[PDB]
């Protein structure tokens, strides 16, 4: 009994699609959905997707409002479609997946993930929804998230944080750390050992360890001294070199956050999407130091120190592959006379 | 239980809105409504109105598919809104009236024509729908059409032709000639004695009398001779003067139709709408004679001959008011030495 | 002598429509109005309304730039149209009323509010404009605002605050508190006893009483102690319960403001419009506690304490009707053993 | 080396995409692709599809310009995608299939039809392109057209006509009759014995047999007499009954073509697409007889006579399934006292 | 005193911009200009240009309504801009020139053609407008048309036909044949001796000589016999070869018109604009013979016979340059044993 007016009634009365009965008058003008409220049109949704306005409106109304894995994790694990839900990508203002399974008549490829069309796709299953752990067991390809243990399956502990309505957070009143399971061609995969990105903001950055507290509170030379980081190019890589026309280093989000409290800078997100490594065209407002492609990763400073201190510093240029968010991130390690010169998440 | 998907289901399965239950997947992209048919989008409607695409789609689906009065008649009688139907204007590809009464939640000003909001508006009532002759009696303002007599109400016999799905025709299998009634401020108004325009096409023009048959067959000088029209400027007014840079006369549709079989011409409909008098920017392709505003009326040649022969030809310039389609059409009559020079439906 | 180029000249030279003579070159591309300034197009207005771009531009230029009643008050008092002005709704980026009286040729239903078309509509009259108090006296329906007394009419003192160019403020250099008068079918209404919402921001919240200062400065248990609020569920209703997956209470804007200084949260305004009670899909960023429809009202904490302390706490569930902004706001009062459990502005 | 400017260069210089090198300046404004020709923009394509303008432009440029099966045949045979070509649907002004294989980077699901993503889809293969008969053999699902025999494969002789650049024709300088083959889940399927629709126009209708020549020349009673069709309701079914408000019969295109030479009528194609059975909202302009859903099929009158004369006329109502264009078309046969009352392609 | 509402008033009341005073209510929605006529919006203009809707509307209203040179002639003579007029391109539904001189505030580069910005541009001057022959004399670059002689200036007699409101015609009531003059860098240029294209339609083709009358009446072998055209490949070039998959010849519009009366064909105008040589993707509906780029020229058959009979037939391949519409048109002449094989307006 699905309609535009019923999807709109649910948005107006329930804050999202809740399966409630009823209709409100709707008007569509270009890429915006309006509703008549006491004789005047009130905007309900502006389509920022490449889908038809009414189709994107329904998928946004039918989005998952429970803490879900962040889109970068789902992408890294090869998720193609979700089972009976919509993972809304808040960084793109669009659905995270092209098609749906049992959500919207326009985007649905199947009603149940058991349909043979879903067999070659990695379907995302949520153990919190009844019977989805059993659907993962029967699926050929898929990713499963659970809050507890699964019989016969060994889990991969995911990041502490999940996305709740576009807000990335480590839950206190809700569980956000999931057990991850994956299957390729009927075979349960052994998920690799992985670091996780911390998913922090530049403006609301909070340290998550004593090393991170010391990075933000101490001066450059005393932090490098305290943590025995001499010869590891933290001055360039983490702190950033703003002395030349091309901005040097600044590849760790904690370093950008430290810089941000002293002086502002413009970060141009030229590929706006969720990813383990982010690329920004950065312009430092104080110095005028800039970089077209400044790759930034948000690792816990302890995790970054462990990665850089676990490298052989005897090569001039070397690709260093690190598992972050279940994906292989290539870094470029440049050394000279046994000391680091630069270390950055490899661009292009 | 009104929805976009149900309006679309009715269009696809019934050819129009028929109150049938069911939904089809719909996608809206810009001003077009599409439906998924075997995996591909098929266009159902292109919005050419100034209303939101989905609202115009519903009003077009809910259009009256019975022979209805032509929009020019309804306009001439001062109709503002229709009671529980949509009069679709096929000349404008838009609803004939801004608001509705019991049709669409977005355009409705009321559910019943008895609501006090409808009292100041001239509501159109159809005696063919049950209870609408009584709704006219209750209405402060309105126009009523009927197929027979309404006890006590003095009728006006309307035009022989009506519009059935955009096709103007004099019915054979259907009744297209109605009795017309009107009320202004609770008082039944006496509709004037009127001529009716014939509503013919230039390309499919058919004569509707022996005078009209003779006009199209006989040469100019022998038709004027046979019908004693010497001194009535038919050579200028009806036939048209193509000898100078400004096209002379050509104000009767029959004259344009006669011209059309010999040589083509461009008629630019710069105000595209239904009206008793039409204005065209005409360019004769053979001679290059043209006129920016050439007013054209489609009167039966007998009715035009009766109007011109009933005039006093002793004045230089005089306004001649003639009742055509219930409205007062002003003509400009120019005479010299007791003979007509020109007679044309007056501009501005 | 109204034109798009003259409306644009006034915007460019006067900051708004001021009746000045002159024209500037204008270009319209989609929903944006541009002007040529030294060979380059400069954006003057982006249409966010459901009206044609040029019509919305003219109504926005012709908006009232004096402190006017907030749209929620006008809506609550049943205002349909304004007399010879445009009340711009800054929360919707659109005109507050569909039609105008003596403002714009496209939206005008009349030139003067004395026209019989305006008689059934509640016309808003401004006593500050010459002769508008007399127009209210002669109008069948209407709402009048004055700065002083009206002969023969008893006033209803409105809120201290008004909207000046979208900025809600209690005037110091301008008068913002008006005397309100209303007429229904020629009869001056006795406006009801009413509380007013304070119209404050979450980010710029300022206390307006010693109880409000104490709420923000004291801890939960000592404020509840000082003001004898034990058993009134302020911990749930005003302070908010962030311990479970569903956010508990948080229905008073002062409580959201207190929370906001400690930790941020996402308030999704899913029906963006001016209203006495606002609905938000709230997600607490610290805990992950969330609520799809969290109704929020901005009452002075003293006014809310007076409302809750004036209730009978012997019923399990009861609707409590309170007059706020001249409208009847239904609250849901839930009690147990003579104590409040919850009290919230009733949703749907 | 694919680009918008190269696709545009090919359209301008080759009449379509021909793999030629070069670029022309392009501008995209809304849904139209323009090119600069001597300082002025010349329209190259107007997007009437639900795809992005530049993507639809590339697929239209890359359309198959050889005689191809008509879209109704491809749909009836279950074709989902074409192998390394674009079948352009000229009835919809859009690609016949959503995705492509080796055509456009935006719509491509694969580069070669051998990719496992294509395995569940019925891929269309053209034996006229090198290596495509072998790609059919490797394909799990597919439809193959050939000009000659494929060793081992049992052929289906298809329709005489094919679509060459939107023009449906029976080839003289080109081969338009193909051998058809189909595979479902690796197994070559035996295509049924079928009738073919003739794909004729109402305005350019030409008879294709002596019975069809006699239908258009002879009067109703003498054609029915000559071909022994008494009691087969041809008067209703083929000729059409225009005496009542609902148009009776008129389900054969030849009957509509015969009617068309005497008097015009409106055929509203409310689902504009290629199909074996077409549905029209028909309004006869002469009588005013109309039908919301008038199903029309273009069978050779001999083929229709053979179908109706092969039926048992002893049942009141019966569904008659006939294979037309490889699909099963259900007809509704209504009889009384051993004679036909009506026979029509069944609706819904 | 220029405005959108005044331009709209002129269109409604004068059929075009006539400098009349007054305003009508206008609404702009997307690319369409509407006007309120008795409470409903009536479309006045649909923007098919790459200019802003209101700017294109003003230029279309301000178009030249006198017979003007066809856009192909103006392009061939290098015209960049017109002096104080708009040449409307009816083949493109857009202004023929990007900028204006004294027409529209948005498109104007100058008010008078004497401004130094116009000096490098070839300005079009009309001797029928007062003072424009003197403005040509002052102009550094320009093209001038006149009806009579200009003392001292050596004339070029132009084509007999001109475009009057989009209708190409040889005038009878108006003068359409002009004297042409041109200036490049202050120097009056001698216009070459030229042939003129006839500017005829395929559907309304009329012969303009006894050779053209004989081409359309006589069979191929007797026309070729009568006019001694043996060995000149008229069978291929003019008549067309429809026997192979690639359509042979068919480069003269008279040959396409002769073919058109026997059987229809699709002519795809892939570069829709006015030009001396037109390119079409042609598909013969009878045979299925087609050609992606079929260059077509409309020369008087006598003029084409004179061109082909004035060539040396002793070379295998040779470029033949012919002056048509003041421009140099290259033809490709292919011979064998002293006879023509093909002759076509050269592509790219
Ligand atoms: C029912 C019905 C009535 C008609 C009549 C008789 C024939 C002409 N018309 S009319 C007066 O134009 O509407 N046709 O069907
Ligand atoms: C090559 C080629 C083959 C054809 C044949 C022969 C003539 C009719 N056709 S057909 C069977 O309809 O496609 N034409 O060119
Ligand atoms: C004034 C005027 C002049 C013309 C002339 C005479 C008739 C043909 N033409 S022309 C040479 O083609 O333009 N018509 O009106
Ligand atoms: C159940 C449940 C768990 C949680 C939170 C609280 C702290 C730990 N986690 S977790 C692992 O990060 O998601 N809240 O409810
Ligand atoms: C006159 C006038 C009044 C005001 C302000 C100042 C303080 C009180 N008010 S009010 C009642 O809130 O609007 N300013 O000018």
């Amino acid at each position: 009994a699905m309609s535009l007016e019923n999807v709109a009634f649910n948005v107006v009365n329930k804050g999202h699609f809740d399966g409630q009965q009823g209709e409100v008058p709707v008007s569509i003008i270009n890429n915006t959905v309006y509703t008549k409220v006491d004789g005047v049109d009130v905007e309900l949704f502006e389509n920022k997707t490449t889908l038809p306005v009414n189709v994107a409106f329904e998928l946004w109304a039918k989005r998952n409002i429970k803490p879900v894995p962040e889109v970068k994790i789902l992408n890294n694990l090869g998720v193609d479609i979700a089972a009976n839900t919509v993972i809304w990508d808040y960084k793109r203002d669009a659905p995270a997946h092209i098609s749906t399974i049992g959500v919207c008549s326009m985007t649905d490829i199947a009603k149940k993930p058991t349909e043979t069309i879903c067999a070659p796709l990695t379907v995302f299953f949520d153990g919190r929804v009844d019977g989805q752990v059993d659907l993962f067991r029967n699926a050929r390809n898929g990713v499963l998230i659970t809050e507890g243990s699964v019989k016969g399956l060994q889990p991969s502990v995911g990041p502490k944080q999940a996305s709740l309505n576009g807000v990335t957070l480590i839950g206190e009143a809700v569980k956000t750390q999931f057990n991850y399971y994956k299957k390729v061609d009927g075979v349960v995969q052994q998920l690799p050992e992985t670091y996780f990105t911390q998913s922090r903001n530049l403006q609301e950055f909070k340290p998550r360890s004593q090393m991170e507290i010391d990075f933000l509170e101490l001066a450059m030379d005393e932090f490098i001294e305290r943590y025995k980081l001499e010869g590891y190019a933290f001055e360039h890589i983490v702190y950033g070199d703003f002395s030349h026309s091309q901005l040097g280093g600044l590849h760790l989000l904690i370093g950008l956050a430290k810089r941000f409290k002293e002086s502002p800078f413009e970060l141009e997100d030229f590929i706006p999407m969720d990813s383990t490594v982010k690329n920004y065209f950065i312009t430092d407002a104080q110095t005028g130091s800039s970089k077209c492609v400044c790759s930034v990763i948000d690792l816990l400073l302890d995790d970054f120190v462990e990665i850089i201190k676990s490298q052989d510093l005897s090569v001039v240029s070397k690709v260093v592959k690190v598992t972050i968010d279940y994906t292989e991130i290539s870094f470029m390690l440049w050394c000279k006379d046994g000391h680091v010169e630069t270390f950055y998440p490899k661009l292009q």
